[PDB]
């Protein structure tokens, strides 16, 4: 169903839905792990479908339509605590330390490090590292194993704690587009 800002449990998924206050986003859950999003001049946004927790080992299955208009993202996301991590493998985007790269599902990846400071988080308000993989080679279907990201990742010293939330999430900030992606 058409939901509201929240987290939760949707035909066997996690869910997460969040956003900054300002309008224009309709993000839908669907059967098993479907979710679309369509976004008209948003703010900052992020939901998809995945698991809580996560695992380092998991490989991450999705498939769909993804056709942002403007700042957007389309990736494995979630979080770690102790260290308190926000992590990104980006399969697609729209419109950092850089520390290595790694080729992994068909495509190499540029990893870079970034950190955060006093802004939102799942514990809160706090200053805390964003772990990113970009892929090269945009794609919106395929298969990610998250593990050959997490070991590269800690290869260049970049490490991992306690795993939360892990989904396949749609992002946007301050663009429109649509997008329909399913989960498994």
């Amino acid at each position: 169903q058409t939901i509201q800002p929240g987290t939760g449990y949707n035909n066997g998924y996690f869910y997460s839905y969040w956003n900054d206050g300002h309008g224009g986003v309709t993000y839908t859950n669907g059967p098993g792990g479907q979710f679309s999003v369509n976004w008209s001049n948003s703010g900052n946004f992020v939901g998809g479908k995945g698991w809580q927790p996560g695992t380092k080992n998991k490989v991450i299955n999705f498939s769909g339509s993804y056709n942002p208009n403007g700042n957007s993202y389309l990736s494995v996301y979630g979080w770690s605590r102790n260290p308190l991590i926000e992590y990104y493998i980006v399969e697609n985007f729209g419109t950092a330390t850089k520390l290595g790269e790694v080729t992994s599902d068909g495509s190499v990846y540029d990893i870079y490090r970034t950190q955060r400071v006093n802004q939102p988080s799942i514990i809160g308000t706090a200053t805390f590292y964003q772990y990113w993989s970009v892929r090269r080679n945009h794609r919106s279907s395929g298969s990610v194993n998250t593990a050959n990201h997490f070991n590269a990742w800690a290869q260049q010293g970049l490490t991992l704690g306690t795993m939360d939330y892990q989904i396949v999430a749609v992002e946007g900030y301050f663009s429109s587009g649509s997008a329909s992606i399913t989960v498994s």
